């Protein structure tokens, strides 16, 4: 760690261990604020896949995401000081609160959609809650749609049938992972779950199910919500803002024993 760091902030435990950053915790020592630390590895070679991720970053400026506080570059890693979600993710209740959250979910995808910014990794580790509100992050596979995409990217649970297909994608991606995270808040089960290939095939098809007895005492506008959150025609898909304006983002679930399970 360098000096320039710990000049200004005091880094302490680790909150984020993946295998392409980590996160800690740290305190800036002038104001005695808790803020996040994201140390991201450089490549041995003295590049792209970081500095796009940075200036995203940059741009975005949301109550639903992950704020950037200041950035600082050195020669082996780049470090970013970050805002500090304290809550944990969405896996750390009743369809009144899911419906809050996909509302935070959607306000930040609305967002980023306005900017034709794609997230292309919207997942419920990368949704961070504060004490409920959601909070949006990991902008590594984000990217600006100024055509269509072709690069298969994201946990397989969570992409878009298109995705798969490897005809062309776009800003619609991230309506159907929060069509799939919605479904999961639910139920606690994913819509398309397989048995590498069967979950591709599955998912391709778009037959989004709500089986009995756990869809049995959820309401028709969830359903309604969700079907058209995932639909496999990317026309008629919902966009961001046709799902802000549904009644259900405008009955106790028993959810948790079975995510515990399930992932
Ligand atoms: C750099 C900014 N940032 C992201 O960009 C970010 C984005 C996506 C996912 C994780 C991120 N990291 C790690 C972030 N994690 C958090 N918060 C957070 C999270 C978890 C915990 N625990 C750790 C201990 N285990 C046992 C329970 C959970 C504790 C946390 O805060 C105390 N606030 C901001 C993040």
């Amino acid at each position: 760690i360098p000096a320039t760091i710990t000049e200004r902030y005091k880094v302490g435990r680790t909150i984020g261990d993946g295998n392409f950053a980590v996160v800690k915790e740290c305190v800036e020592r002038s104001t005695a604020r808790e803020y996040a630390l994201k140390i991201i590895k450089k490549s041995k070679c003295r590049e792209h896949m970081i500095q796009n991720e940075v200036s995203i970053l940059r741009r975005v400026k949301h109550p639903n995401i992950v704020l950037l506080i200041e950035e600082m570059d050195v020669p082996t890693e780049l470090y970013l000081v970050m805002e500090l979600v304290k809550g944990g993710d969405l896996f750390d209740y009743t369809e009144r609160d899911a419906s809050g959250m996909l509302y935070n979910l959607a306000s930040a995808i609305k967002y980023l959609h306005s900017l034709n910014i794609v997230h292309r990794d919207i997942k419920p580790e990368n949704l961070l809650v504060y004490e409920k509100s959601l909070k949006l992050g990991d902008f590594g596979l984000a990217t600006i749609v100024d055509g269509p995409l072709y690069t298969v990217c994201g946990t397989p649970t969570y992409v878009a049938p298109e995705i798969i297909a490897e005809t062309g994608y776009g800003l619609k991606v991230d309506i159907w992972a929060a069509g799939v995270i919605t479904y999961i808040l639910l139920c606690g089960f994913p819509p398309f779950r397989g048995s590498q290939e069967v979950l591709f095939d599955q998912i391709l098809m778009g037959q989004v199910d709500f089986p009995s007895p756990y869809w049995d005492n959820v309401s028709d506008s969830a359903k309604e919500l969700i079907t058209m959150m995932l639909l496999v025609d990317v026309d008629q898909r919902f966009s961001a803002v046709q799902v802000l304006e549904h009644p259900w983002v405008n009955h106790q679930l028993s959810v948790a024993g079975k995510i515990k399970k399930h992932f």
